[PDB]
């Protein structure tokens, strides 16, 4: 997260750290046996970290849950990043508190506008490269998908929108992957991607999850 702030210790209790030896990707805790996140964060031997703050440090809350299987999006396109989804379960139900603690599905589709949270453990550089080892948030407003579409033309499909800011500064970036955009509290987005980070007229791309609900909600039915 670039420009953002530091969110507090598990005051994001939906937010997770996907770790295969190191953190990779987040995601989000939808409920005590599954998390949603990219497809393009897919990789086998990941271990689900959950109640985590500083990723570097064992501070007393975290649960950490191998994955028993994960299920990416049947028409995931990894060049166009179309339907960038996945499903994580988790070989154990995860214990739910305060701190660790599901987040809700959408039941609609948000609007150009609305502000969201958007957090994760990504690179908070625009130009360079720094790692937080704490969690990192930023509030951002949905932008008009036709100015998603003039910001990338050719690129933004019915199931990306873009979040942030046209002026540059403020975003989310690389190791954001798959994390989540809450707005009301509602999941409404997946850090996908975007030009650069933070760049003018680049602003974030994010899957579209009330698209997938649907998949989600059946998916998890017979799984
Ligand atoms: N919001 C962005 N600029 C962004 C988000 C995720 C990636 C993934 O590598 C790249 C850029
Ligand atoms: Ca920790």
């Amino acid at each position: 997260i670039v420009g953002g702030y530091t969110c507090g210790a598990n005051t994001v209790p939906y937010q997770v750290s996907l770790n295969s030896g190191y953190h990779f990707c987040g995601g989000s805790l939808i409920n005590s046996q599954w998390v949603v996140s990219a497809a393009h964060c897919y990789k086998s031997g990941i271990q689900v970290r959950l109640g985590e703050d500083n990723i570097n440090v064992v501070e007393g809350n975290e649960q950490f849950i191998s994955a028993s299987k994960s299920i990416v999006h049947p028409s995931y396109n990894s060049n166009t990043l179309n339907n960038d989804i996945m499903l994580i379960k988790l070989k154990s139900a995860a214990s739910l508190n305060s701190r660790v603690a599901s987040i809700s599905l959408p039941t609609s589709c948000a609007s150009a506008g609305t502000q969201c949270l958007i957090s994760g453990w990504g690179n908070t550089k625009s130009s360079g490269t720094s790692y937080p080892d704490v969690l990192k948030c930023l509030k951002a407003p949905i932008l008009s998908d036709s100015s998603c579409k003039s910001a990338y033309p050719g690129q933004i499909t019915s199931n990306m929108f873009c979040a942030g800011y046209l002026e540059g500064g403020k975003d989310s970036c690389q190791g954001d992957s798959g994390g989540p955009v809450v707005c009301s509290g509602k999941l409404q987005g997946i850090v996908s991607w975007g030009s650069g980070c933070a760049q003018k007229n680049k602003p974030g791309v994010y899957t579209k999850v009330c698209n997938y609900v649907s998949w989600i909600k059946q998916t998890i039915a017979s799984n």
